[PDB]
């Protein structure tokens, strides 16, 4: 049959890319795909609003902000009569299978729209259509959604598109800002997005290791002006030239009354006396480029739903599709958009912890995990073992690597252990290069990228008596090493010393950090998403400069070593027309067949080229090579240039998702460490491990079990969950 | 022989900087450098709020907001029992060379605070000070000041350090924001800083083409209300999707009373129906990067204040430090205080024209460009010359093409031409790709990246009977060339064609556009500083790379061709170690003494090095070589990466410096044209490239620019940043 | 073959030996001998390859004289096997 695809409600970044895969997907499944202007409004007005669509009208179109068919409020959709029309317009093009990208509401009205379509028996009874055609096009309406929206507002997704961009943009302006914070003390209280849902306001006070923070879902609790103004004085106290406070525009008391960003400032002024502001982000946390994340999650969900349509039978009812567990899901729409209008219930009949759970265990995570992070118990309070723990990077530098240090270290002085920071990596741990580390030691670091203990690639085998040495000399119980493939390895080779040093025979577990995502036993690795960030950054400024002439293919090296994982991503996320990879083998002949399409290419109008290299995938066909065979298989029609990235991909400052999953998953791993040393008052294969993000889940595999997972010879996993998603560039380029 | 060094007032991206090259400079000329912390809080206070500075105390500092020592309103020095602990406690550590960075007031408090200095006879009447100290450390403060402030506030300066990162913010929000105004019709109001000074609102509406802005310098004057009203209306029968209004906090109407950004809300609400939000930007726009000009400004300033101090005697009065018409220069502090206050005093008198007169010619400048770009007499109006002008670009895309395509135009335009577009250079030119062009057809162009006419590097010569053909079919009576080296060899040729072709006998003149700034007859061109801000961003990068790994060095080539423009600049703004260009020769024990240089900076804490290669600064010493000389004079302590960017680096939407730079002298280059056809073949003087040459923008002909151009290496002779050099070596 | 010099792993050798035989081959150019040849083992060193001595030659030799590169590669295996 035929699709429509619009987008209603408020925009979210990474809609366009969405539309995109819609269309490209479509198309290449040889279905008939029209765009849908202005929302339900489009669908309401017909005529020219409803346009077929091409495969070079969506280009261009991923990297943008916003909707290029746009959004719209669409009143005469609430009325029947609105609704007659748009039925009458669809079936005027036979259109009965519609994708509608939008919010909460705008899906509650599909979901409407599809059960009163048999409201097609009233343009019968009127001159609307034929007989016969009540039972072609018939009360068979297939309807699919996806959730375009910042605020993870929707409760049968796990993440809604434009979330990862909005805290973007949150935290651009938090950065930013912190630096004239300093320069001045000042505490600054700034009003972030979310009416109803806290979730954008409780990452974001995660992702910048804010003072405070206001959800509607989770009120205060009365006697906190006086526990926030006792901590916001410890800060300056402990020196700490500033604070920032974060507010929900929807934030709550425990009796529904309002607290304002206006409120907080006259409290911190009138109990404090320190000088500060306020700050109304407003419709800047819509604007700007779709995150990496976004891009490839819209991407994902609109190729599903485009497959959800097709599989569909008028018996299957109309689903939302969504990302749970990084693995493509349909939930039935109605009992999706039941269960979002409960948790709006629950608070307003002052059932708040009921709000968090209908908000789902993740929820709840990042909120508990913020807790313990913000808040110290004093002293006396945490009591606690005599334990000496330590905490060391190792691989190269990784963005996300000082919050998963901060957290560690807060989370086992919290735990009642001491803690004990290792500089420079083995390099460092042989040397000695060990000093005692505290709460306020960490304080600033979430958003920092590098390493500022300092990491080195070298392993440990040639250092292990040494080493030992330390572990004595320093009484070290436990280690948590936040590293690479080289982490990974030391693991490996400190678990087999246990013999011959019985200091080794200790807890250890290591959360992987690095740009390439290549550490077996994670699904992701502290880091890559910074760098994917910053390759698609790099791909949309290309695509900026020299708009004019075109005929132009850059070809582009990625790092990740013999790891696909950056090269394929990017690939999708900057819309490339290849990605090669050391992973899925090319010869000679695949090649000339890519050469050959983005000849074809060059007749249409999309005069352009963008070719990936993972910098490892092959030991002959280097970046010089495919630049050499592009440009002079390229000569009447095209020319090429060459950049190789380099090492700017390791970020500057770490993007929101790596500073809070590092955050978060070494939060979980310090967790696991008390409960091992709990036990003793010793070492078996189960007290190594790698805590990585296996599917739905996080899980501790010891190293041993991953030798059989793992190709040491290039320094990847064996299996890698991305590989099924190759399909995907070809499709939607 | 110390100095003492604060930030105080607003603080301003590159303070840091500032304070870097004043530390690295005092200890190069062997000084001993103090911070004082917290503005003049800190002076106040005294104790461990003044501390002496190393080498290594202002590491890491460049490439970060704010001051790292801080700022802070200090009411206390307001007054004289305030004033006199400050002196007591610079007194009781000898220091009596000060360098005050900030801005409008802190300036003036320094200059009423070296007045009262002999206040020291106030200390000596009761117990502050010996008797001899009143003479020792005598009436001789020496004072030397740097305005730190995005206002763009002080009289004597011609920029402030601070201004472009600002501006940077702002035009990150209003681009980021023109994607969610695409949805629906939505006119944004957006409330900028300036509270008594209108520059920054100003220069962002340029740099975003607004449809309206408020200044405090020149108010609305009476019934705008209709006449903003007209023009947003007129916008939405273009078919334009947005309107961005920009207002200075201090804006006000013609009697001084404020225009609130919810009152414009309200007229716009009320009088047109159109959906409309305010955003207050507030404090986002002293936060961020110091964009690269702010780092080489405050950079350049730093090193000269400290030499104002050295140089000074008790004779000469206390001055301030700027950079105007590219120049370094020392300007009494006195005089330029009295100065500013008067421009204040000008608006409360309602004297406006004043008020912008006393701001200074740029200032007039932008804001006489912006009126014409934004409002346009109707049709009926505007009669002038039947001559139609034409617009092309020529050369590699460069950032704010589009911009000076959307100026050139518009001036034409409102100067009642035809304008011609020519697409792809001289290609098209040749096949004849040109079509007629309109003020709306432009609507958008300012912050658009590379060439939406179409740009080659295709010179005419080849071309020349095909190309007067099009002259002729089309009547074109003058040409305007954006680009580069490439449009400057172009206007050679057709100048030498003249004879055989009576159609190149007409007015063309040139504005320079290349991310490499090899433009014979400009100090600078559009689109460099857009690379420059890149290359930036990227060094910062690999410097946290470096630092991270500790004992690394990375080698980084830059583009430039020969020109080592970017290299340079570059370098100094990511603090590089060393920057290779052609323009300077090096040997094998040049490069052995970095080596040596970086081998003894690996003892101190900052173990990390960074060094950067001119793409074509030698033939034999490349990339390579100079990465495997490093890696294995280093063995014992250092290792080495390599990168080569690629012209990647180039960027992409252009920075707000290369969008009013391209605007600008796009506007100056058309007046020039329309002033040639009204006083109607031609001579050297009709072909001219417009470049900026020092203190001011000229028109050079190009038969005087033969002798100034290297031709082989296609670089200017002299060039005019090559006097920066020593700069780094000192900075690192 | 008479070389004026031959760099060999066994030997190690820095900056300022290379900058030393450079300076040397340039005072040679004032004699009536004005050649020079300089054979380099072709593991002899990892950072300084022949390239690298090319370049270093080349340049420092700007005034005075020029280089040319030559690797020999496979033929030393021989045609036919000296007596
Ligand atoms: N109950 C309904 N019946 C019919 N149509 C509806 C219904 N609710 C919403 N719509 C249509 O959906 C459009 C978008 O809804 P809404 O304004 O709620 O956007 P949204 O992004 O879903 O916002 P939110 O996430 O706050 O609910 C409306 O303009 C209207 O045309
Ligand atoms: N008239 C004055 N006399 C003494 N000190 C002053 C005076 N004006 C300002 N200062 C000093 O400077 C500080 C305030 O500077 P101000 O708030 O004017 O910031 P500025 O950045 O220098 O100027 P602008 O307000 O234009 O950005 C005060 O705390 C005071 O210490």
């Amino acid at each position: 049959s035929a699709i429509g695809v619009l987008t209603s409600g408020g925009d979210a970044q990474g809609m366009n890319a969405a539309v995109r895969a819609v269309v490209r997907m479509g198309i290449y499944v040889g279905a008939k795909v029209y765009f849908i202007y202005e929302g339900y409004q489009g669908m309401v007005d017909g005529g020219s609003n409803i346009a077929e669509a091409d495969w070079e009208s969506v280009s261009s179109i991923l990297q943008v902000g916003g909707t290029i068919i746009g959004s719209a409020r669409c009143q005469a959709f609430r009325t029947r009569e609105g609704r007659l029309k748009a039925a009458c317009n669809l079936l005027q093009r036979g259109i009965t299978n519609l994708c509608v990208i939008g919010g909460d509401g705008s899906l509650t009205g599909a979901n409407l729209f599809r059960k009163e379509w048999s409201g097609l028996l009233e343009e019968l009874a009127r001159n609307g259509q034929i007989d016969k055609e009540a039972v072609q096009k018939y009360a068979y309406l297939n309807v699919v959604g996806m959730v375009g929206s910042i605020d993870n507002d929707f409760c049968g997704t796990d993440m809604t598109i434009g979330t990862d961009s909005a805290l973007h943009r949150i935290i651009e302006v938090v950065d930013a800002i912190m630096t004239t914070a300093q320069s001045h003390q000042r505490t600054f209280v700034l009003e972030v997005m979310g009416r109803h849902c806290g979730y954008l306001a409780l990452v974001s006070a995660l992702a910048c290791g804010a003072d405070w923070v206001f959800l509607p879902e989770s009120p205060p609790e009365e006697g906190w002006e006086e526990q926030m103004c006792v901590k916001l004085s410890e800060n300056r106290a402990r020196k700490k030239r500033l604070n920032i406070i974060i507010v929900a525009e929807g934030a709550i008391d425990t009796q529904n009354k309002p607290i304002t960003s206006e409120k907080i400032k006259e409290l911190v002024v009138t109990q404090l006396g320190y000088d500060t502001r306020v700050t109304i982000l407003g419709h800047v946390q819509r604007g700007g480029t779709p995150s990496a994340f976004d891009r490839i999650l819209a991407s994902r969900m609109g190729v599903e739903a485009v497959i959800a349509l097709l599989e569909a039978t008028p018996d299957t009812p109309a689903c939302v599709v969504s990302l749970n567990g990084n693995h493509a899901v349909r939930l039935p729409l109605m009992e999706c958009v039941q269960m979002t209008q409960d948790v709006q219930k629950a608070m307003d009949e002052r059932r708040f912890q009921d709000a968090v759970r209908l908000r789902g265990r993740s929820f709840a995570g990042n909120l508990n995990t913020y807790k313990r992070l913000a808040i110290k118990l004093p002293d006396d309070q945490i009591p606690k073992t005599n334990c000496n723990v330590a905490v060391i990077n190792v691989g190269a530098p990784a963005a996300g690597m000082n919050a998963a240090v901060r957290s560690a270290v807060r989370v086992g002085i919290a735990d009642g252990h001491r803690m004990l920071a290792i500089y420079d990596g083995f390099d460092g741990f042989a040397k000695g290069q060990i000093k005692e580390i505290g709460w306020t030691d960490v304080g600033g670091w979430t958003g920092q990228g590098g390493s500022i203990l300092g990491t080195k690639r070298v392993l440990p085998g040639k250092y292990l008596e040494e080493i030992a040495t330390q572990m004595r000399t320093h009484s070290i119980n436990a280690l948590l090493i936040i590293g690479g493939f080289e982490a990974y390895l030391g693991l490996l080779e400190l678990s087999a010393a246990r013999e011959k040093h019985e200091e080794f025979c200790v807890p250890m577990v290591m959360v992987p950090a690095t740009v390439s995502n290549n550490v077996p036993g994670s699904d992701f690795s502290i880091g890559a998403d910074t760098a994917l960030n910053t390759i698609t950054d790099t791909c949309d400024r290309i695509k900026q400069s020299a708009s004019g002439t075109k005929r132009r293919v850059f070809i582009i090296e990625t790092m990740g070593g013999y790891c696909g994982y950056l090269a394929n991503m990017g690939g999708l996320a900057a819309g490339a027309d290849a990605a090669y990879i050391f992973e899925e083998p090319f010869d000679i002949r695949d090649l000339q067949s890519n050469v050959e399409h983005l000849t074809e290419k060059m007749k249409t109008t999309i005069q352009r080229g963008l070719v990936l290299r993972n910098e490892s995938c092959s030991e002959n066909y280097t970046t010089d090579f495919i630049y050499q065979l592009y440009s002079e298989e390229g000569k009447g029609v095209f020319d090429c240039r060459k950049n190789v990235l380099g090492h700017m991909q390791q970020g500057g400052a770490p993007s929101p998702f790596d500073r809070n999953f590092g955050t978060k998953i070494s939060a979980r791993a310090m967790e696991w460490i008390t409960a091992k040393l709990k036990e003793a008052r010793f070492t078996t294969d189960d007290s190594i491990c790698v805590l990585g993000i296996s599917k739905r889940n996080v899980i501790f595999q010891p190293v041993a079990e991953l030798k059989k997972q793992t190709d040491f010879e290039h320094r990847i996993p064996k299996e890698q969950w991305w590989l099924k998603l190759r399909p995907l560039m070809k499709i939607l380029a």
